């Protein structure tokens, strides 16, 4: 929606002023404004806007004042602040060149390993936003605790992902569906799906831990498909982002399923060519994925997962609106 | 710190590891949980825990003697370990910039907020304590960045080396988390929330923090192995050297400060000797001590002066 997107984007400049406008150190506050302006407001803002929409479908229609919708928007920007911090750090860790076409922050002149500090700074900053706007509301402490908990869980996700690599070479014996599912849950699903919905619920004064647990069950399932679809399109999606999962030696759903279905000779091709810099090595792995019928396998998974998740949504108890979870399903599966 | 204080503090650490690495919960990710136990065990509990133990001492000297139960002194010890978790994340980040992964510093920092939630979420001091940690984290990061703005393309920017910028770096990068945080935590646990009491403490603790770092800066070059010169750090010695330098002495700093060759380090030290930085530190040490002793004696708003004298005596020796 034009009105929702514009109202949301209009909040960002206020959050920069809140965090940067410490009058004795103007040179660092000016630099932090640039850190925020480069890394936080560019691209889709899907997680941020999903927080606003989640709130709009959870709150009683009589309580949906512009004031409250703005508070939802500020929570959305706190999600985008958390993500910005995570992606600054991940880019340094993965030594990536670009993110969404933009050169990675750490590559910019006179940053490098100072990106570590900028990561921590950006993550810490969202708690200052929460204090200014929410310190007087009952949802304050639950929201602070949710952000700190999700940060901790995301770090477990990132560390689990790193235990699939040694000396910058993939450990293919680690590429199991159980480890993949755990990586997606902790590294992606909590901050991408649980965080926006739980923020919406808290702002709507929904504190029942069972309601949050029932939301989690369905959101972790949708989250798994989301990342599996993302992994699939990296290799088989119409380029005209250019996919580099194979070169980077990522524990992707494609690599996991490839190893499940491979005969010994096919396993040897993964051992020899997976996570190598040569473009020839990327094409050999892609050719193996085609040979193992991974496009057909994804097509079956997409149809089956959709049906299973839709069934689980129909069985949701409590005051949780099924509407919200069907709406999330629609945007992800695009149907 | 007394034997009993030290031993009962150290005894808390294994509990905090079990609390954070999910002992009792039966986790779906044991491999990475076991790794985090090792990150904590290897990086957090080793050497002197002076910030952690200072939090316990601060609480013991602010709380009414009747309220000093083993249970409350243990809580003070847990706040102390949260300061040591912050210290550990900051040290990891310094090790990285010069087994451990890059996100371990973010993880360790995040873990202190899990410890705070577990032990303090139902106490009145909860919101003030988490807000103090949030604010100190932010300020420490600002200090870290201000320090980095004294360096461009691997070279020190000597025009940035002013006493104004140095004082700001020490205040934001070190003094807030090293001196303000332990005392304010003690005060909050003792249900002392009055902003004027906190501001009275801050004034003295920012002054102690400045001597602490200036003494550290001095001993790096003139102690009995320091690499501040080689690393081109914005140290008190370099700041004062540039204040006192004639144009020829400035050119020696321009040419030889922040160079890897050990000969450049000895040239800078020779220049520091020539500029009378030892004598200058001796004057600063005497004058700062007399000013800080004065302010501690003048401390009001119902604060005990003996807490701050103990901190002062530990730093100045
Ligand atoms: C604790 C931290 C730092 C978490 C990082 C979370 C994250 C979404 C990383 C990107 O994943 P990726 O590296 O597998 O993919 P890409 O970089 O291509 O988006
Ligand atoms: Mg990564
Ligand atoms: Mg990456
Ligand atoms: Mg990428
Ligand atoms: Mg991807
Ligand atoms: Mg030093």
């Amino acid at each position: 929606s034009k009105e929702e997107s514009r109202e949301f984007m209009a909040i960002f400049p206020d959050i920069v002023r809140d965090l940067t406008d410490h009058t004795d150190i103007p040179e660092v506050t000016k630099r932090f404004a640039k850190v925020l302006q480069y890394n936080v407001p560019t691209g889709k803002k899907t997680r941020g806007l999903s927080t606003v929409i989640a709130y709009k479908m959870l709150e009683k229609p009589e309580n949906l004042t512009p004031e409250n919708v703005r508070l939802a928007g500020i929570l959305g920007w706190c999600v985008e602040l958390l993500q910005a911090s995570l992606l600054i750090m991940d880019d340094l860790m993965d030594r990536s060149e670009t993110r969404r076409g933009q050169p990675c922050w750490y590559r910019q002149e006179n940053v490098g390993f100072l990106a570590i500090n900028d990561c921590l700074h950006v993550e810490s900053s969202l708690y200052s936003v929460l204090r200014k706007y929410f310190s007087h509301l009952p949802c304050y402490v639950p929201i602070i605790e949710l952000f700190h908990d999700v940060n901790f869980k995301t770090n477990m996700g990132q560390s689990l992902d790193a235990l699939c690599m040694k000396d910058g070479r993939p450990i293919l014996s680690q590429f199991t569906m159980k480890r993949y599912s755990s990586i997606v849950k902790y590294k992606t699903s909590y901050y991408t799906f649980q965080l926006p919905v739980s923020l919406g619920m808290y702002l709507a004064d929904m504190y029942d831990p069972e309601q949050h647990r029932q939301a989690k069950t369905i959101l972790m399932e949708i989250g798994e498909f989301f990342q599996i679809q993302d992994d699939f399109l990296d290799a088989f999606g119409d380029s005209q982002k250019v996919g580099t999962d194979i070169k980077e030696g990522k524990c992707s759903w494609l690599a996991v399923v490839a190893l499940q279905r491979s005969n010994p000779a096919q396993r040897q091709i993964m051992e020899e060519h997976y996570g190598r810099p040569e473009p020839e090595s990327t094409q050999i792995i892609k050719n193996l994925y085609i040979e193992l019928g991974l496009p057909a396998t994804f097509a079956v998974y997409e149809e089956e997962s959709f049906n299973i998740i839709r069934t689980h949504i129909h069985q949701i108890s409590k005051g949780l609106p099924h509407d919200l979870f069907f709406k999330i399903m629609k945007k992800i599966y695009k149907r």
